């Protein structure tokens, strides 16, 4: 009761109880929203994880790279929430980049095939999702994507960064198409969070030199952030996503809200 | 009940039922917030205007340029809301610039004295206000200033623009000091709104050539904004200010939220 | 004699006497630089075009998407300019995007395969070129790419824009690798120029609605640009590229110089 | 002979052989430019310093805050370079901020009077200078100001930063007025340089805590800069200023060129 009350959100990207979408989904349900979830290949796996959320919600399979899914999407969602009911929010907390494009291989060594598979799932996928769901969304609705500041080159994230720069730009062209439907398209740029995947790298999985850089990346975050930064609490970013699906930011589209403690506005 | 429920906000800058603070103040009271107001020289005047708000709220005199006020501020607010009660929000919907620094005189003709009086009330004043009230604010609190995109030079606003560029920067150094107290310092950049003062210029008060430029400025706003733009409805911007005093954007400080329909992210 | 005197530049992207690289190449030779050129598929074709430049220069075949070329590149260039002589400049005036990703098809209708082929030739290719040539460049050298402002969404350029946003980001990660070799990596963001390819679209080739938008795009350029803008004179942008290969901007890397008359700093 | 050959530049801001204008002036004279210099209060003092430049040049007294000077300026320059000869370049390597507004006093403690005197000499003064000299400049001319990146809040520079944010904005409105005359107005944002004034602070003059911050500021500069950074060599920035008065960047106005080694494009 409050904020997301009586809205229908479709949260994607969950794959562990650590995943930044899981935390969005929880806060959403906490605000009175009827959710719909999305999965990839380990389905039975996320089914278990999702079964832990404050309340029950469906799980539709969605491999962003798969055409059939993107075509089937619009309908599958309808049967789930009831026909004649339209979608109020779409969270795109999804992204991917192979070991090579990330920190194991240096920038110049990642082949386009990998660099491609990457930009497809993190950049382009936002657009293909906006397409497949736009028709069934309520006006005053909201589409939102998870992103990180790519304005400055930083070590270790190598290509995943470019992927995000593309993503930031795609958001702007999605802000156009959505506009006609009276839908807002935004991006929340988050600071680092120890998710299962992030933790693994800091643990020296994708190279020792990479894990050390990401180690020194987080370290510098709380240093700049005037309100500090807890890289193990996804609630703060999760609650900003809510503010962006709630009708409280009704005049902002093709934008980026920063959930990073203010680090991006500080030099040192 | 909801959002601003049980918080104490101090809204400043009201001077007519058209003023963008008046609309903030109303939406705030609408959300269950105990307000405190600020005035300048026409006091009995705004007393009448404020008496129209959803509920009763005090009115403390505050001339931002006057030292005595800035010193007296911290206490005057305390007696009003009760000693032992701390301030949860501070809205700085205030700004000024003489005819010369605005559109009547061309950029080069405005003398520093005027350019000064301007930057004092619109730029520096944010800081002097953060100082005078910071000590009595609750952690998790929020300070917010009204601003407009100065990244690109535009006609008619001449110096008032620079004033805002300074303002955008002062916000960042206020984000530092507030951080220790666990307070957030932000800026909401709004599109144009027909306030009494704005209407007057569009009516050719400050020169005919200026009024025509501001005429063609608003005209181009809805053209770019994907969700359109109503320059006679301050609610949208007013509700974004609320989102920023509500604890729903808890990891953003020294920032700028755009309440402009998305115009700033579109070229044409 | 002067500026580019006694330097070795490799200019790529020529395909007509209208092409923005052709104009770079000419101004370069005009400044006393020994050039090397690059071609794609219509070779005999550009051989004729290049034969018109102020002085003779070689022509090496380079299909940016082809591995063999990128491997063969480093050597082919060496035999040309003489072994033991190193490259002083690298111009990447190259880019591509299919009809669909441009203005014929709306944003949502362009398939990843096309969106891919696009980003490969305009974004990633800068990096693969930096790799293949970095080893043979003289310290104090310079790599430069042709780009356009993607910060704001604009009609008609649809995906080619994202391609450029990726490009702007890749430049920053190329600025790193080049740094060790003491090489600078930059981008010159140009205004519109009536090249053969541009002229064709303004002539309603890729749709009538697209040609009209690009028509109204150029129209608005000279309107904002304080020094005006001639979209049929590539010299201005061509001479900025020279300033960036000359050792006169020796402390700027991973950057973007604007050759647009100042339009990007003006709103209206 | 070359670059600045046969041009007339007016370099301001010299006050020691360490001053970043002195180095501009030298490189300028090195390029075949007839210079004109400007002084403040210690005249006989800079007369000695300037007498050391590669060749002889006049010295006109110019206190930027003084009206009489700004009125007298246009003529004094004419008698110097000969009537009927017009000015080709104007360097505004000038700025000031009291101890309090800098690092001795924290942000909130600097009084507007000081904050004023500061913004007057570093922000507004650029405009008043553009006015007083614009009438006598040759088309294709160039006005240039010394600046530093203010986008992110940083310690120690406190208000001098805001002063620069205002400065960056004033440049854009000067880019307009100059445009009609076909003059370009730009800003070169430099990294730190050990000038007499800078050295003094790093030596703990303006507080020990401030000197340590500026100590750690420079330290972090070379860390980010891909091509490194020598904070004791003003030549690199001085040669970028030349590139901007030379007619080699002819399509850039109301802009900022970065002479910082690329630090501003790198995070860590
Ligand atoms: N590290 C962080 O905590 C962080 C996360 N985000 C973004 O937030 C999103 C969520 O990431 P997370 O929760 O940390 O990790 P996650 O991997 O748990 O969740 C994302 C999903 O990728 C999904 N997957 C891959 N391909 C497909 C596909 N084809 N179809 C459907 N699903 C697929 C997968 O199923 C998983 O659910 C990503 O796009 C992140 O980049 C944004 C910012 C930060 C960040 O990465 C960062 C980096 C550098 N500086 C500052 C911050
Ligand atoms: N035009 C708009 O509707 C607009 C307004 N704002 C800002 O919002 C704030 C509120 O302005 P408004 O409500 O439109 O006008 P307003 O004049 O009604 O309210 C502001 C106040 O200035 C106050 N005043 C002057 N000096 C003092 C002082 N010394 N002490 C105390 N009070 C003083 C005065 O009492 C009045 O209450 C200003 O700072 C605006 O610049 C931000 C954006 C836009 C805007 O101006 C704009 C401009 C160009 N492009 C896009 C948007
Ligand atoms: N329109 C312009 O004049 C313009 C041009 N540029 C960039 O400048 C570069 C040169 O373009 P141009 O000269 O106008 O056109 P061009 O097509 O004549 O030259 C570029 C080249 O693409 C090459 N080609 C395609 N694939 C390959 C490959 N695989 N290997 C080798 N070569 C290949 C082709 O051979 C040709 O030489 C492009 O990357 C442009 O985007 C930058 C800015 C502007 C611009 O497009 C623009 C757009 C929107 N707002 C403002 C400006
Ligand atoms: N520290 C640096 O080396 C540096 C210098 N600049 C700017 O370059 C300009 C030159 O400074 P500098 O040479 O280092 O020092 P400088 O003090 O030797 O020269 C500037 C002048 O101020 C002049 N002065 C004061 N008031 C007046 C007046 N009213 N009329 C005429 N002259 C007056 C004075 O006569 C002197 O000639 C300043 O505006 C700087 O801020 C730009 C960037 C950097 C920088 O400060 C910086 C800061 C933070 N991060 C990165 C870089």
């Amino acid at each position: 009761a409050g904020l997301l009350d009586g809205k229908r959100i479709l949260v994607s990207g969950i794959i562990t109880d650590s995943s930044i979408a899981f935390h969005i989904a929880r806060v959403a349900q906490e605000q009175g929203a009827q959710l719909v979830l999305t999965g990839f290949d380990r389905l039975r796996l996320i089914q278990r994880i999702t079964d832990r959320l404050p309340a029950k919600a469906p799980l539709l399979e969605l491999d962003v790279q798969n055409e059939e899914h993107l075509a089937s999407l619009a309908g599958r969602v309808t049967e789930a929430i009831g026909a004649g009911n339209k979608l109020d929010g779409v969270v795109h907390s999804i992204g991917f980049m192979p070991q090579t494009g990330m920190g194991i291989n240096p920038f110049f060594d990642a082949p386009y095939a990998d660099v491609s598979k990457g930009i497809h799932i993190s950049a382009y996928s936002y657009a293909s999702m906006a397409k497949a769901l736009l028709p069934i969304m309520n006006p005053g609705g909201s589409i939102v994507g998870m992103d990180f500041d790519p304005s400055r080159a930083m070590p270790a994230y190598n290509w995943m960064t470019v992927a995000k720069s593309a993503l930031e730009s795609v958001n702007r062209f999605v802000a156009r198409e959505a506009g006609k439907y009276g839908v807002r398209s935004n991006l929340v740029a988050a600071g680092p969070i120890r998710t299962l995947a992030m933790s693994a790298i800091v643990g020296g999985a994708l190279g020792e030199e990479a894990g050390a850089q990401i180690q020194l990346l987080e370290e510098g975050w709380d240093q700049r952030a005037p309100i500090g930064w807890n890289m193990k609490d996804a609630t703060p970013v999760a609650k900003t996503v809510c503010a962006l699906l709630s009708d409280w930011l009704p005049a902002t589209t093709g934008d980026i809200i920063y959930a990073d403690g203010g680090a991006h506005t500080q030099l040192l």
